[PDB]
């Protein structure tokens, strides 16, 4: 199994409010069903919560009353999000779910709680993966708590124990600084000096590669190799 | 328990979409219902149906059935999708009114065994519920311990919440003005049961009675009639069916 999360910066326009890239999705969609990999598929709010949460400081947790009716917003806008990624696995031949961690899991210091493992596993065993997504979940301490993309596979990865684990985004891989403001940057190839070495070991390898650069997803789903970083050890 | 004051109303498929043509949403009358709840002003927590969001794939594939061949798969998939693409546009429509919701699908989060829901864990509805975001159940494809996949009803979904809250009033809004003897478009003789309280209209009177109780009292209201929805929240005696006494 091939652990994938299609980042929020390649499936929406992170700069424009609530921006879905549909060709985007729609390629890589089917760019994974092409690879013939079992995969199951994560993904990132970008847009559709990103924007809101920082207006409204919902990183910061339940401060005041008024962003309640914002973090109902931010959980409509991702759940919506979410639908037309599934759309676009559905239209490939995938059967897949939405599962959103604010509607089912519980958060405490900075950790997605999963207390009940079942229906998560009982969906992946029949054929209906489930797609989990960044989404504010609520908190045991802060009232509520944003829980990323990142960690949904953290999470993913010690439950259902993937061959590989890969990271899609808008860049070719990890640079020395930000390769859109540091354009001096240079591609770090290996990486074994972010969280991709909480999800590898002896033999499982992380993965980081661009989204926007077409058939490459498919071809490092298919044992290629391809322009990325790949993250090693223990 | 802490709904004290919780009045437990079901937006049935019937009459926020038609059902006569697959996945088609009723804009104007979840705007009017939700504008309505907001008008009464009551602490209220809302369930829905799927109604063609899920009843005209379920029926051609027969998810009814369980999980029979591999063919239902994609079908179950593009239930729950429907499904949730439909509680996205009733929750759209009560974020428009004021009101903090969130849907929380089912098949997404509990598990059915021989017809029953299964809720092992409480805290995520009753964490949002107590947030201020009010949690948003609905119709599904639910996994099945036995049998695949099941479907869960938003009328089963009604009896959860209910024995989870305990709310003060149940209200189930449909396509119709109450309780009939019979079939109202069919039957244009049968007559409407104002009240429910002693003795497939038997399995019908007897499923309202099993919310309600001494004080709680369980009410079917059209929602096709405009302020009739709202009238009952207030207090306001309309065309309805309550249900009193319990068992
Ligand atoms: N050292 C770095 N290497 C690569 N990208 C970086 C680096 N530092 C900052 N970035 C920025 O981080 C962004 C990718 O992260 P992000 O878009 O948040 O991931 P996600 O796919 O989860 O949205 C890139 O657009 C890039 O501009
Ligand atoms: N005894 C009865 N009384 C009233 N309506 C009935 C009866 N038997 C069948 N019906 C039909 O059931 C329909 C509503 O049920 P349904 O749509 O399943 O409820 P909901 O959509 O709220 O789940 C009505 O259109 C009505 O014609
Ligand atoms: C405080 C954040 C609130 C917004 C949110 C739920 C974000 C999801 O996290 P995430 O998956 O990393 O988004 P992205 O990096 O893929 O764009
Ligand atoms: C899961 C299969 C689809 C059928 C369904 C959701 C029935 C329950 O919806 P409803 O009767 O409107 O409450």
């Amino acid at each position: 199994m091939i652990l994938i999360k299609l980042g929020g910066s390649v499936i929406t326009d992170k700069s424009e409010y609530h921006k879905f890239n549909k060709e985007t999705v729609s390629r890589l969609a089917d760019e994974i069903r092409r690879s013939g990999q079992d995969v199951m598929v994560v993904h990132g709010a970008g847009s559709f919560g990103h924007v809101i949460a920082k207006k409204y400081a919902i990183q910061d947790g339940h401060v005041d009353d008024g962003q309640i009716p914002a973090a109902a917003r931010i959980m409509c806008d991702t759940r919506e999000l979410s639908s037309m990624v599934v759309e676009e696995l559905l239209a490939q031949g995938i059967p897949a779910v939405s599962v959103a961690p604010g509607s089912c899991f519980v958060m405490e210091d900075g950790k997605l709680i999963v207390d009940n493992e079942e229906p998560i596993r009982r969906l992946a065993d029949l054929g209906i993966m489930p797609v989990m997504f960044g989404d504010v979940v609520p908190d045991r301490k802060k009232g509520f708590a944003a829980v990323s993309g990142d960690q949904c596979m953290e999470v993913l990865c010690r439950m259902f124990d993937p061959e590989k684990v890969v990271f899609v985004s808008d860049i070719d891989g990890l640079y020395t600084a930000d390769p859109k403001t540091d354009k001096k940057a240079r591609l770090i190839g290996e990486v074994t000096r972010e969280a991709m070495l909480r999800m590898t070991d002896r033999n499982r390898r992380c993965y980081l590669v661009n989204g926007n650069a077409p058939n490459r997803l498919y071809s490092l789903l298919k044992g290629e190799t391809v322009t990325c970083t790949v993250a090693k050890g223990g």
